[PDB]
């Protein structure tokens, strides 16, 4: 049973362990936005239940070679992370904040 990760604040179903990819040499980032809050972001190669806001951006990538979207839960609109695009190996992921999202049981 590869655990699942829930939306924290819904439950909604969100991604899985066996989906955590490694960027870098590793799957979990320690990062901070441009005004210094850090954010424990996890990624991952496929996610499910998300919706994507507004256009992507160039600015201020944690991840060379991607473009950034704000990620939604599609159920309750928390703010779970980002989608990144435009790069190679892989093309696209997700990055998610670990505290807003709730790893658990399969159903
Ligand atoms: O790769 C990326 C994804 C997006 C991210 N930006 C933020 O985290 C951001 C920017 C301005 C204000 C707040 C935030 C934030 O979500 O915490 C950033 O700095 N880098
Ligand atoms: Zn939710």
């Amino acid at each position: 049973g590869a655990s699942i990760f829930r939306c924290r604040q819904c439950g909604q179903t969100i991604s899985r362990r066996d989906w955590l990819l490694p960027m870098g040499g590793d799957h979990e980032h320690v990062v901070f936005n441009p005004h210094g809050y850090i954010h424990r972001v996890w990624c991952f190669s496929l996610a499910q239940g998300l919706n994507l806001i507004g256009r992507p951006s160039g600015e201020f990538s944690w991840f060379k070679g991607y473009d950034w979207t704000v990620a939604q839960c599609g159920q309750c609109g928390s703010h779970l992370g980002w989608h990144y695009e435009g790069g190679s190996q892989p093309q696209t992921f997700f990055g998610l904040i670990k505290d807003r999202l709730a790893e658990g049981p399969a159903d």
